């Protein structure tokens, strides 16, 4: 249900701001350059006891109030105001599948919005 | 003395699959041999405190997947990590980088076209 991808991509590390994803080469517009399996969290699990953990620095909303924390690089890339990226949120099969927005250049940080939302490509 | 550290890991990308499993949910499947001691994944491990974890953390899933870290931390291993099913009989080994949080997997032996990856 989920195979290897094989993107032109490396996590970059640092003692400053931690952790991004960076292109190593450029990337076409609509490529998907990501498909990460989910861990979900029931909505009572999270408001009692996920929500006071660093799990609120990366999960996203799902379906009846239950949330998501995005394995493989899905939690990896960071926010901007101008983002290059976007992902569709598949409930059938528990997965956050991330495209590049345009065309990505050698070296630019792969980023995501700041907002989340709640539909699914399947649905 | 010296600077900030900057690393830059690749993402590896292995004939890997993951597969809905008969008893125990999700697995990593290989989809062509894998020769022995290839190094299969390199997981960022995201850190949770020990008094996050022990106050909040372990009530929920996480403690279904989360890896004993030093000091009363725990370690989930993001990239592939958190999805290998735990075997008898491991084909996998896995080791702790503790200066920079990741976990390396390595096959233990040569794998075949759709055998299950098992770590214990
Ligand atoms: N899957
Ligand atoms: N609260
Ligand atoms: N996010
Ligand atoms: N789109
Ligand atoms: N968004
Ligand atoms: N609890
Ligand atoms: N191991």
């Amino acid at each position: 249900r989920i195979p290897v991808i094989r993107s032109p991509l490396e996590i970059r590390d640092t003692e400053r701001k931690g952790r991004g994803v960076f292109a190593l080469e450029p990337i076409p517009a609509q490529t998907c350059i990501e498909i990460s399996p989910v861990l979900m969290f029931s909505k009572e699990e999270y408001e009692q006891h996920g929500q006071y953990t660093v799990l609120n620095e990366y999960t996203y909303v799902w379906s009846e109030g239950k949330q998501g924390l995005a394995l493989g690089l899905g939690s990896m890339f960071n926010h901007d105001r101008h983002p290059n990226v976007y992902w569709k949120k598949d409930n059938r099969n528990n997965y956050i599948s991330y495209y590049t927005l345009r065309e990505i250049k050698t070296n630019e940080e792969l980023c995501i919005s700041y907002g989340d939302h709640l539909w699914f490509e399947d649905e």
